[PDB]
């Protein structure tokens, strides 16, 4: 028959997520309660009824004793697992009870930043049983798996935490046991709004506060200019992210200010070119140029809304 | 009965603090003094009344005697616990004497960026008893915790220490020992004033003595290349910091300073606007365009200052 | 006799592709099946048939038993192998079954970057037996090798997975086993597209439309100006590709817009000094500087096109 | 009685000196010379009368004949020593002879960049007993410690190096032994003359040739511009050191090129409202604002000099 | 006598060279042949003739045996050095066969940047025997040392490998036996005439079309403004290499630009001056102004190459 072994996961804290590389890093608990018969002892009046192991000597003993352990692997982690405890505590019944405190980063495959930086994405932890459902059931440990309270995350906000267990096939034919830590984040806006989305507008609205002064040479000036800009904030966002192979609701942003920038640039040239072509024709065609900067952007503003929403 | 577990800790060093990260880096000694009976042991004439042992060996003897060691855990702790010495010393009464020397980030979830750069920081380090209060009581090591006189920070200036005991719920249902040294530190200003403040006021001083020169239209290609300058401070200043989800003293600085700016330029614009709609009254406009500039950066560093204390 | 050693490589994750230092990173499963019947053992009825070991004991058990292991390399690993698992299951047969879980960086020397960003690239994993084909015969564990479902790699695409066997003489005189897992690579476009065409696009159209206005010297300067920010593109480029000592596709499309840009600024040099020496000249004049622009881009597009396709 | 143990430390290598973390990095030799008269051994004929020993097991072979080992510490350590080799030769005597080959950070904090770039700082290593001088006492183990004629630093300059004695009170209430190599190294000037001292000075110089051409508007143009040239030079400096609570001789540099450049467009701009306000006067005031520009800057050489010499 | 021992190293892979550390990366091999009778061991019949350690297993076998091992050190190894494989093979006739198979940094204090970029550099690696030729000779393992055919190096080009053995006295007094595996590597010129040659030869060559326009106000600022883009091309530059005593043909160079440059600003303001001070004059002084840029450069040009050649 197989043995149940209950798995039991905790993030203490969020070391960070790394948007770019597509991972996030924590400093978890991982806590087993697995009862093998065969590990129950006999004890003496005065000898302890629980005998405490370093997992070295504990596995050792398992080795001596032909004793199979439910030998597990973290599925998606990464890189090196700096461990703090790795501590057993057997009672007389023959219960082992593991507790693993570590820090790790682990794979964030399921990234989605289509609707950067209104995105919600799904952080996970699987804990995989290496042998298969016949041998070993994982079960869950209640009262212990979740997220801490003081995770130490600022830019993004833990909107719900989940648990659950499923088969995998990695290693075996048959089924073999998996536990999963779900947990859900969505991001904090503040960032955006200080650094990218206000500056723009300031850009936007200043520029056209200018139009006022009736000159047109100036006006393709400042609009070339602020396509440069526009450029340069491109680069600043793309360094934020993988070089996905999709458009992001922020890469369509940008595109959308440099299109309408190249179209006043445009506008403002052929403007010009009727002035230049045939006094109160220049005082009226400037209305269209300073109405035009306005109409255009907000033309954009609608555009893009309506394809990402 | 639960025995006294005697907890010291020393922070020789602060390698450093990492704001964008909220974390710390210390070098420190953890020293503990437990009395075990059990680990008693009867010497010869002539025979050491002390034994010295590598951890490693140490732990050993201890699985051998069937005796439980007090497992803590620094509850805090993130990435690898570089160790330098883990040394036990046991005399013939069972006193076990461990030092531990190690290199170690830490979680410092208490930063508070409201008040930045402004502000005054809580950093601390808690030891946990992995077993509960009933078998093992953390009790204050005297005249060893706290941190040292050569701590190498140098934009950081510790404004006390606190060493204290409490419970915590990690593991167990009932309460376990927690040991925790706690540090304030505020930061030195001189950076700011000198790579923000001072240039930030140049720029704005020598911009506005050029308004002495009586041209509208080289004030307002003044002020919205000054715009541009605040923009790329902005992105200086978000460099230092979290992505946070609440706005900071500097952050206000500067969207202070962008929507000054803005105003100037919206302000010469207008008063250009008035020249162009009706000598005397020239320089008569030109007065409220000279005068206006000091007063929208008095009136703004008020309103901050308000807002802010 | 030689023993038949079964090599299985299957790539869980595409932790990254460094193209700059020409390596790449994965998270892996090595499994090995290798019947060595002095291995084999008798059991008791409810003892167990296969035995489960800690490749350091296993290995120990194999020094004591004087049996020699199929060493292994993996020849084009960098830098340390993390590892997860490193277990052996022996069968009462003398059938040892060897998983090991890794995170580890390769040297990836088969990197082309002549069509770069149009490029598609070899990664490999090269697995070699250290003792000779007479002692040791690589055999390929049929239905485990290859890549997994949930790489997480954005910029680049899988095209291909390959395995085969082959000899290597690193050590030996004799042939030696080595076992390979090969994958080409693709590029996804859309971040150049984005970053690098587009905007070098636009700064080449809309500096057209101002030819229009009917302005030598604001013409010479705006060629100048876009000359600086190829000069920029250009530093853009060089830094995520290694110091090459070949011309990729990229290199040829940058050194190609400096070369036309330096022609506008020399032909739009000697226009303005054409009119200078010697109304409707000025004007006829004006129709070749405006249709130059376009045909010389034109001219050198069809020049990159024809060296690289 | 106390035994004497022969501490010998020497530098090979200088990895590099960190100065923004205040730390430097080493590849040294650690070499102790110690009589334990227990340890002493007798041998047949043709049995080695030097035995060699992993620290592994001469540590094993120390608990086994309970013996106290000299256990010490690199007191201002940082992160992790990676070692080379471990290596103990015990004589027929007893004469234990370690040899610790490793590379690893040590904290610098006696750096004092008050005269930078201009500046000598002091560099230590500090290897202390954990046991106090009535068990162990440090000595100078001769033709040993020092510093190598390879140690690779490019930018430092090593003035003297020195040895001494010195006692320590980390652990223990009485004095224990700690053994000190400290080092005085100056900097390489070249870098700060070629890239930061001849830019400012030919930004400074080739501005006051086109006071030459006589135009106040465009000297104020150049003065405002140089301003924020030396804002931006201000943060290439701040890159270099930590973020002080003092006044470097580099800070009070830039300090200085900002106030004369900010009297410089003040100078300017009152001159030119000079010229509004009532030809010979013209030329007469133009004699002030050509000379008034290298007296300004002179006398801010004067300033500076004298404040910090 | 003294034992020969047979050292053999092989890179694989340079997984590369840092110029601005001034040390290399490498993965390599390490191959020793040792014959120690006192390791001879009598087999029966069907046992094997060559017996298989694990290095931690044979180390042990080495200390039960009271036998010395011929200890070594990479001399000009800096940090950690990662261990792939640590393999032992003992004969019937006690000869050792070792492999090493690791990726490691090494010091690179050869670096001689006075030609830089078309500089050539010695790499090498040191081998010492801990223990000195009395006891220990190091010989050359024939047909193994050398350089490997996939290196995976881009920016620089070996063209040469050799290997000899000499004397160290480090631990010692007496001569001890030292093996070294140098090579010699020039650089791909590629990316420097990419990315700096070609564009400041295109800016200077742009900048004189634009002395053809006969406007000595744009000339005085585009002379300007091409010297502040070489002060951030000298930027750039300064920061591939370390902050150097001497003086690079790259410094000379930049430095060289920096001086005609500011001949340029001042011979334009002169001859400007010259015109208002005294129509046929104007155009003639307009013929040294345009010959002189040229000139000047050619002037420049032939210097350096003269100072370094
Ligand atoms: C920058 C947006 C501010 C709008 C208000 C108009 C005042 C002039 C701002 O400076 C100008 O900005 C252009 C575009 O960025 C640059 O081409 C130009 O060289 C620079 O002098
Ligand atoms: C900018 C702080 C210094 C103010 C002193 C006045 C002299 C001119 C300085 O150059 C100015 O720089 C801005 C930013 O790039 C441009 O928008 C502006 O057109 C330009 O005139
Ligand atoms: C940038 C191309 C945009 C084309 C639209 C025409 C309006 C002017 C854009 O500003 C230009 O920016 C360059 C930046 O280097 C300067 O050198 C150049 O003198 C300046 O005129
Ligand atoms: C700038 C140092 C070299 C001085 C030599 C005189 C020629 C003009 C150089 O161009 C200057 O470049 C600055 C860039 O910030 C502008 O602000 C300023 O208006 C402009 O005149
Ligand atoms: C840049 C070299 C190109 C040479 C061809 C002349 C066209 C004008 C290019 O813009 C120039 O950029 C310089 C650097 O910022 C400024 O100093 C200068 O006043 C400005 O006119």
């Amino acid at each position: 028959e197989p043995s149940d072994v209950f798995i039991g996961l905790k993030i203490d804290q969020i070391t960070g997520i790394n948007q770019k590389e597509e991972n996030f890093s924590v400093v978890g608990s991982l806590r087993i309660d697995w009862r093998q018969p065969l590990l129950a002892f006999e004890h003496a009046p005065g000898e302890p009824k629980h005998r405490t192991y370093t997992l070295a000597t504990f596995l050792k003993l398992l080795e001596e004793k032909q004793i199979r352990w439910p030998a597990f692997t973290y599925h998606n982690q990464q890189g090196a697992m700096d461990f703090q405890n790795r501590l057993i505590s057997l009672s007389e019944d023959g219960t082992v009870m593991y507790l693993e405190r570590f820090t790790s980063t682990f794979q964030a495959p399921a990234f989605d930043f289509r609707l950067f930086p209104f995105d919600n994405q799904l952080f996970f932890i699987h804990v995989d049983s290496i042998f298969p459902q016949h041998l070993f059931r994982f079960q869950e440990m209640q009262g212990f798996s979740g997220l801490g309270d003081q995770l130490g995350e600022e830019e993004w906000i833990v909107t719900e935490v989940n648990t659950h267990l499923t088969t995998h096939n990695e290693f075996t034919k048959g089924d073999a046991s998996r536990f999963v830590l779900e947990f859900h984040a969505e991001r904090h806006l503040n960032y955006y709004l200080m650094r990218i989305l206000i500056p723009v507008l300031l850009i936007i609205t200043v520029s056209w506060f200018t139009f006022f002064l009736q000159d047109y040479t100036k006006r393709i000036d400042l609009a070339g200019g602020n396509l440069l800009l526009f450029i340069a904030f491109n680069f600043t966002i793309s360094s934020d992210l993988p070089r996905l192979g999709y458009i992001t609701l922020m890469d369509a942003f940008l595109v959308g200010t440099f299109i309408i920038t190249a179209l006043v640039v445009l506008g403002n040239v052929w403007l010009r070119r009727l002035e230049n072509h045939g006094q109160a024709l220049a005082r009226k065609l400037d209305i269209y140029a300073i109405t035009s900067y306005p109409l255009a952007y907000l033309l954009g503003a609608l555009t893009l809304w309506l394809l990402f929403f």
